[PDB]
DNA sequence: GAGTCCACCGGTGGACTC
DNA sequence: GAGTCCACCGGTGGACTC
């Protein structure tokens, strides 16, 4: 559970356990000896928590140590069982940690679309936890799908095939000279759910935890979505990092500008929000590179490429930030 | 130096060891014990020896095993004087390695200028070791200098006033609309020498070593040159990467796309030639990634990257910056 | 000395394929 | 299980400000 237990723990079954000892059957060309189960390890630390839709305690609490806990328990279990054999490298609890927050935090943001979904599509507003209810007025046209996108994504297999066209002849187009405009991903993406979905459950229900079931739920989300995505209905992308150094800021923004150049520039969208979160920015400098304009705009002809840096404080102000995201963000979406 | 040797580690003054035991002056947060001391580590690997201008069994030897090597140098003498205590991170090694790379590279880089230099001055083509004399003609005003730039460096600081205010009156315009157009830096820049410098002996000197006296030189050379260098006069930025993540390839990217949009977009430059210097791009399609063309070309075309080079040798290292430079100061009517 | 910033990258756990 | 690929980031050595 979110809180270590050495029963809650000795009740799991040795795959299930939160470290998996690897020294006599060794991942070669590493001297891996023992494994962050990092599914395992979301699985009992938030089995029955998603941060912002849990206890006071956990919503309220430093999102830090929110994202930490995993590690945190993994290590505890990792030091009964192993004792002073027990030897992770931090490379190890870094990979765990940055995937935690990413996660947790799209868990925190898919929760959130719950709630949106179920008020657009004229149900209640929830309200275990209370959040102070949008203002929009509802409708189902509205509702946004929240896609956590797997590691190899490439944002552009999201669209319409008409809008992929688009992309792949202007691309041809440059191919041609040797020259191309590679898409990778954000790590995240809000997308307007398409009509064919609006009358679908799933989208609405708010899951109770990280269980095994729920991550494959959530992490599979966006194989539903492929193919039927309007240019202009990709409502915001995030880029997760736990804490930011100067050389890694660059992903987002450069993907932000090749999305801004290809949905703006190339199939005529409004702005695309891209935004990145971190835990810990580590000065001011990271704020000050992300007031870059976005370059194709500059240079054509005008606004930043990425939205903003968010560092939440806690889970609840992560929900908050993106209710209100929603709030303002739907209502370019007609009723 | 670069073999290890256990006398020549004793002679080391305490000051001068490879290792410097931390451990009852621990730093601020960081339960560092021992650390690696990157220059020591180079004045001692490479105190007599720049790669690509040593025996042709360094010159020729695989470019990994000459920048690993003074890490493994390292390890030897933190081993032998600590024994079983000597534990280094992972991230040190990490770090290390990395400026080890840039810096060393750099060193080789330079060393090329130094013999491109004096020939285009008249002194003939140095011939130990052998590299194919440049056909382009000689003339001092195609001399070159290789500016290592530090940490936190700002790249426009190197431009002539004149065209560093274009830039900032470019970005007054957008710090109105709450924009900006923040600039950082390549690793290095390859610029052409200034008129009033190009009859200075330092930039036709190779350097034996990277004695500390040397790394200063190299290392401080972009005071220099900082506002005295005219925008097309950017013949080459390289970032210098060890190793690839797909998560590592952002920042020359980007940065390429700005300064092709400030030097080619708003002053006029010709393409601007920026390229990654990598030992182990492998498990990532990085080549992919660095076909993108320019956002600036795209907007008002070239690739932002022109290629991801993998030196197998230091020799190679030198045979493609003489190939490059060979090449590239067509452009300058000499 | 004490504190802060900068930019370095390699060891990761899981998806994928046989 | 063995091999590949993908994208995670935190622990660093040195320059800096005071
Ligand atoms: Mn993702
Ligand atoms: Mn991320
Ligand atoms: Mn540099
Ligand atoms: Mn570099």
């Amino acid at each position: 559970p979110f809180t270590y237990s050495i029963e809650a723990t000795r009740n799991l079954a040795t795959t299930e356990r939160c470290i998996q000892d690897i020294r006599n059957a060794p991942v070669r060309n590493r001297s891996t000896q023992f494994q962050l189960a990092q599914q395992n390890m979301l699985a009992y630390t938030f089995g029955e928590v998603i941060p912002g839709f849990a206890s006071a305690g956990i919503n309220g609490m430093d999102y830090r140590d929110v994202i930490g806990r995993p590690v945190e328990n993994a290590v505890t279990e990792g030091t009964h069982f192993f004792r002073d054999d027990f030897r992770v490298d931090s490379n190890a609890k870094a990979k765990v940690a940055g995937d935690i927050f990413e996660i947790v935090s799209s868990a925190v943001m898919w929760n959130c679309a719950a709630r949106w979904n179920s008020l657009m599509v004229g149900e209640g507003w929830r309200s275990q936890p209370r959040y102070s209810r949008p203002t929009l007025s509802p409708s189902p046209r509205r509702q946004v799908a929240v896609l956590n996108l797997p590691r190899s994504f490439d944002w552009v297999s999201l669209l319409v095939p008409e809008s992929q066209e688009v992309i792949e002849e202007f691309r041809a187009g440059l191919r041609k000279d040797g020259l191309g405009l590679p898409t990778s991903t954000p790590d995240l993406a809000v997308v307007v759910l398409p009509e064919e979905f609006q009358n679908d459950e799933m989208w609405r229900e708010e899951i109770a935890g990280l269980t095994r079931p729920n991550q494959i739920l959530l992490s599979g989300a966006y194989q539903r979505l492929q193919g039927r995505v309007q240019p202009g209905e990709i409502s915001l992308a995030v880029a997760f990092k736990r804490s930011l150094r100067s050389d890694r800021l660059y992903q987002p923004l450069y993907e932000a500008n090749v999305m801004q150049l290809l949905l703006e520039g190339k199939l005529g969208a409004p702005k695309v929000e891209f935004e990145v979160h971190t835990l810990a920015p580590e000065g001011t400098n990271a704020f000050v590179t992300y007031e870059a304009a976005s370059l194709y705009g500059l240079a054509e002809g005008v606004h930043r490429a990425i939205r903003e840096l968010y560092v939440p404080p806690t889970a609840a102000d992560l929900a908050r930030r993106f209710f209100a995201f929603l709030n303002e963000r739907m209502e370019l979406v007609n009723g």
